[PDB]
C-alpha cells in the first residue's frame, strides 16, 4: 500500500494543524463536556397532528453557541492556502455548502456511546432526542447514525481534518467558477488521504469505501439541514436566529 | 516495545481460536444469511414478558448454549477439571460468553443484534422478549466494542478469560483455574500489542467490558427468575433450562 509522500506530509500537517487550531475543547471534551438538562428537549406528550413542532427552548440553546461553531469552520478554511487561492465569489459558496456537513462531522466525532449523546463544539452533551426536539428532526437521526458507524473507524485529527478538506473542496456546488482547480485541490486532500489511512493501519476491511460512502451521508445531512431550516424559518421567531446562522442558508 | 506472544502462546492462540471459529456462525458473513425478525414481533405499545417474541429466542437458545459447552470443551486445560468444576464454570460464562458473541455482532446501521449470527433483533424485541433491561446492557457492551474492531482470536480469548474464573461458587481447582485465566490474559495481552489498536487506553477499556459481561451475566440470572414465573414451561426448552438452574 502506497504510503504519503513528502509534500503530501506537507499538506497533512497544514490540515491536521488548521482543523486543531479550530476544533474546540482540544484538551479533553469528554471531561470538561456539559449535559444539557434533560427537562429540556423532551418528546412531546401530545405530538401535534402536523408532524412535531420544533422545541423553540432547545433551539434557543442549540443556536446559543451555533455562530462560533460556524465562524470556526471559516478559520479552518482560511487557514488553508489552496483554499485563500480561490476568488470570494467561489470562497462564499464552498463555505455554505460545507458548513453544516463539516459541523454534523465535527459532532458525529463526538459520539459517546456509554452516554448516547453527541457533545456540540466539545461542551454540551446532547441526546438524539433533544437535537431533533431541538429543530434538526430526522437530521439528528442521521448525525446519530453517523456517528455510531464512525467509531469503528475510530478517526484520528489528521483523518477528521483532511475529511474537512474533501468537504470544503465540492467543485460541484452550484455557481462556482473554478470548478477544475478546486477539484484539483480535492483530489489532492484525497490522494494524501488515502496514503494517510494505508500508513495508519486501520482494522476494518475496506476502510477507504466505507469511509467514502460516509462522505456521502454528510451530503445528504447537509441537504437535509437546508430543508429542515425552512421549517425553522417558519416556527422559530427571528430573534433566536443568530447573524451568522442565517446567512449560512440565505 | 510492548511484549509480543511467545512461541508456545501463538499455539495457544492458535487453539482457541480454532475453537471459538469451530463453534461460532460466520467464516462466511453473517449478514449475508441473517434475517430479521418481524416489526410486529415483541412490540411495545417493570414490564411483562412477550410470549411470542419469548417463544422465538428460545427457539434457537439451546443450538447457542450447546456451542459454548463445545467452545470449552475444545480446550485441553478445560479438558483437564474436574466435571463438577465443569459444569460449575459453564454454568456461569455461558450467559457471558452468549452475551459477548452478541454484542460483537452489533449493527450500527441497523441498530440491532444478529443472534446467533441468523436472527436480527432490536432493543426493544429483546427487551419485551424477556431479557428487560439486560438488552439495554447488552446493547451498550455491542456500541462500546465497536471501536475496538476484535477479531476472532480475541473474542476467542475474552471468552477463555470469562471462562476459566476461580471464583465461581463451589469451585474445587480454584487454583488450577486461575492458573489458566493468566495464561490466557497473559497472551491475550500480548497479542493485543500485536495487533496495536488505534484505541488509547485499548487493554484497560477491553478489561473493563469484562466485568459489564459479568453483571450482564448475574442480570439475567435475575432476570429467569421472572421467566419462570411468566413464561410458560413449555417454551423452556430443556438444556436452557439446566444452564440456568
Ligand atoms: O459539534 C460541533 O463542534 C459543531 C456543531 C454545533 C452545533 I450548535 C450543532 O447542532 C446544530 C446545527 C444546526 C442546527 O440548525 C441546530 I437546531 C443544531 C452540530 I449537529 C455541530
Ligand atoms: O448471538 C449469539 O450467537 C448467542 C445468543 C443467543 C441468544 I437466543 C441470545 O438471546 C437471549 C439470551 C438469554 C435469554 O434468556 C433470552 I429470552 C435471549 C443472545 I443475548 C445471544
Ligand atoms: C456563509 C459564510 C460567510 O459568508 C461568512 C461567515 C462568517 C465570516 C466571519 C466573520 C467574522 C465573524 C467573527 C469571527 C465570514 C464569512
Ligand atoms: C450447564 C451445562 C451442562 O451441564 C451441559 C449442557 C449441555 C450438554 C450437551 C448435551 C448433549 C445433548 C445435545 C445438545 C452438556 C452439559
Amino acid at each position: 500500500k502506497p504510503e504519503p509522500t513528502d509534500e503530501e506530509w506537507e499538506l497533512i500537517k497544514t490540515v491536521t494543524e488548521a482543523h486543531v487550531a479550530t476544533n474546540a475543547q482540544g484538551s479533553h471534551w469528554k471531561q470538561k463536556r456539559k449535559f444539557l438538562p434533560e427537562d429540556i428537549g423532551q418528546a412531546p406528550i401530545v405530538n401535534a397532528p402536523e408532524g412535531g413542532k420544533v422545541d423553540l427552548e432547545a433551539f434557543s440553546h442549540f443556536t446559543k453557541i451555533i455562530t462560533p461553531a460556524i465562524t470556526r469552520v471559516v478559520d479552518f478554511a482560511k487557514k488553508l492556502p489552496m483554499f485563500c487561492e480561490l476568488p470570494c465569489e467561489d470562497q462564499i459558496i464552498l463555505l455554505k455548502g460545507c458548513c453544516m456537513e463539516i459541523m454534523s462531522l465535527r459532532a458525529a466525532v463526538r459520539y459517546d456511546p456509554e452516554s448516547e449523546t453527541l457533545t456540540l463544539n466539545g461542551e454540551m452533551a446532547v441526546t438524539r432526542g433533544q437535537l431533533k426536539n431541538g429543530g434538526l428532526g430526522v437530521v439528528s437521526d442521521a448525525i446519530f447514525r453517523l456517528g455510531m458507524s464512525l467509531s469503528s473507524f475510530n478517526l484520528d485529527d489528521t483523518e477528521v481534518a483532511l475529511l474537512q478538506a474533501v468537504l470544503l473542496m465540492s467543485s460541484d456546488r452550484p455557481g462556482l467558477a473554478c470548478v477544475e482547480r478546486i477539484e484539483k485541490y480535492q483530489d489532492s486532500f484525497l490522494l494524501a488521504f488515502e496514503h494517510y489511512i494505508n500508513y495508519r493501519k486501520h482494522h476494518v476491511t475496506h476502510f477507504w469505501p466505507k469511509l467514502l460512502m460516509k462522505v456521502t451521508d454528510l451530503r445528504m445531512i447537509g441537504a437535509c439541514h437546508a430543508s429542515r431550516f425552512l421549517h425553522m424559518k417558519v416556527e422559530c421567531p427571528t430573534e433566536l436566529f443568530p447573524p451568522l446562522f442565517l446567512e449560512v442558508f440565505e
